[PDB]
């Protein structure tokens, strides 16, 4: 943390953050969500990290160079250490990225190494070459060298993500699945795990071996797993929570902006809220059904009337303000809602649905007051605009993500937040073989458009290709875009260091500080 001259620090430097739900895991290779990544940034540090404004900056790597955007060499700081005092080396990264690539690990982020195009990843994922063939090597204890199969100019931007953080081989090997328990875990970020009580709290304590420990200010941070946004706000306003999670309650938000304006932080965020359609399951493998659902949803009602928190109606998967995004708005988005509804009803009548044999299916969402309120509105809108019946179903976060990976679903509430600010952080997730492809969407045409983006060495051609990839997605109605998020949360006046300037919201508690109050 960089505490401003003249600010007074509180005697006690402790922080309580709500984190939305119980994490899937603390293992960097078994996670894919925001709540998971919130805790991972405090415990595990990769080659680069985001600075307080979100720019990719030195992490374990203090400096790096690239040869033709294909061979990247990272010079690791001599004093990077794990929490047991042993050195963080380039061999740690070698073992780590191989473990990420290995199909036996089953990471939901195995494909992150495809997105960066590390050499031999496709074969490794396919079981054809062992994970040891991956294009990574330690040229020495403090030098990590990555070889890609094509030039990727934005490659380093990917490296702040938890899936490319190191994991400690000895704890992993020795304790297997229990390596992340507090008595076993070893970490290299600014914090260490102190306590982990499932469905109660996660408590982290400063890691004194962290290389930048002298600038760390908060000695302890607790992450809570509260999925009720109302409860989160209540415990924030009672004094227990210093920073809510960034899901705000429909019940209280308008009142909060009028009551504690200075505390309600609202900033740009690179995430899209949509309904994920299970593209491989009838009748959702029919484009007319997906197009109907997409068109009959009234974004104006949902965004402006039912939510009303500053979100923007969405017509694409990649947020239009992502760096490099130059998207074309489909004509349906400028049509009337009435005109959307007729087209929709027309398509469903064409797909064979009547009044007598209507379309009925499940709407799966992760336990939350906000998602429940939004699914109820969407269910009534779909019912009135299109005659479809939906059965709402909630599942705890971890179970919800697993259900979507398994494909044991019809439609699900969904939200993707960028991992790096470039259109492929979204688009690569709809690739046929992506491990992040929970829409279970498979389009040869869509895959070819994205593969083409690294064949050209031009950014204009590249943006035009991302634009057409978004048009292929929309044409197929792979999803139902609903709105582009804003990052809205409550933060106490004594919490310093949070700018709200990072559109990825990659917060590190090592950057925060408690002002005396
Ligand atoms: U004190
Ligand atoms: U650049
Ligand atoms: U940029
Ligand atoms: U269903
Ligand atoms: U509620
Ligand atoms: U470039
Ligand atoms: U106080
Ligand atoms: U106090």
């Amino acid at each position: 943390a960089d505490v401003p001259a003249g600010v007074q620090l509180a005697d006690k430097q402790t922080l309580v953050r709500n984190n939305g739900s119980e994490v899937q895991s603390l293992d960097p290779h078994k996670i894919e969500g925001v709540p998971e990544s919130n805790v991972s940034r405090d415990l595990f540090e990769g080659l680069l990290i985001s600075d307080v404004e979100g720019h990719p900056s030195p992490g374990v790597a203090e400096k790096w160079e690239n040869k033709d955007f294909k061979v990247w060499t990272f010079h690791l700081r001599e004093n990077a250490k794990w929490s047991d005092g042993t050195p963080v080396t380039a061999h740690d990264f070698v073992y780590s990225w191989q473990r990420l690539a290995d199909p036996n690990t089953a990471s939901p982020y195995a494909s992150y190494l495809q997105y960066g195009h590390i050499a031999n990843i496709d074969d490794i994922i396919a079981g054809k070459k062992p994970a040891t063939d991956l294009g990574v090597k330690a040229l020495d204890d403090h030098t990590f060298e990555v070889t890609l199969s094509e030039p990727v100019p934005y490659f380093y931007k990917l490296l702040v993500h938890p899936s490319v953080s190191p994991v400690p081989k000895s704890a992993v090997e020795k304790f297997g699945d229990k390596w992340t328990q507090p008595a076993n875990i070893v970490t290299n970020g600014a914090y260490k795990l102190k306590n982990w009580v499932v469905n109660e709290r996660i408590v982290l304590e400063r890691n004194p071996q962290y290389w930048d420990n002298a600038k760390t200010v908060i000695n302890q941070v607790t992450y809570l797993p509260i999925s009720s946004e109302v409860t989160d706000v209540n415990r924030y306003r009672s004094g227990e929570i210093d920073m809510t999670y960034n899901n705000m309650p429909i019940e209280l938000f308008q009142k909060l902006k009028k009551e504690i304006p200075n505390e309600v932080r609202v900033d740009p965020y690179l995430c899209t809220y949509y309904y994920e359609i299970n593209n491989q399951k009838a009748p959702f493998n029919d484009v007319r059904v997906r197009t109907a659902l997409k068109l009959a949803l009234d974004r104006d009602i949902i965004v402006n009337k039912v939510k009303n928190q500053g979100d923007l109606p969405a017509y694409s998967y990649t947020p239009p303000y992502t760096d490099g995004a130059k998207l074309v708005e489909p004509e349906w988005f400028k049509w009337s809602q009435q005109k959307r509804n007729e087209e929709a009803k027309k398509l469903l009548a064409e797909a064979g649905f009547t009044a007598d044999k209507p379309l009925t299916f499940d709407l799966l969402y992760n336990t939350s007051d906000l998602h429940k309120k939004l699914a109820i509105a969407v269910a009534s809108i779909w019912k009135k605009n299109l005659g479809v019946n939906v059965n709402l179903e909630n599942q705890e976060w971890k179970t919800f993500l697993d259900t979507r990976h398994q494909g044991t679903f019809d439609v699900a509430r969904a939200g993707w937040c960028a991992d790096y600010n470039e259109p492929t952080s979204f688009l690569n997730t709809m690739l046929s073989d992506s491990s992040n492809n929970t829409a279970h969407y498979k389009s040869p045409a869509f895959d070819k458009l994205i593969a083409d983006t690294l064949k050209v060495a031009d950014d204009t051609q590249r943006s035009e290709l991302y634009a057409k990839a978004e048009q292929q997605l929309d044409k197929d109605s792979a999803i139902v875009p609903v709105y582009y998020y804003v990052n809205a949360r409550l933060v106490k006046p004594w919490v310093g260091g949070y700018t709200g300037k990072d559109p990825l919201d990659n917060i590190y508690v090592k950057n925060l500080y408690i002002i005396k109050h």
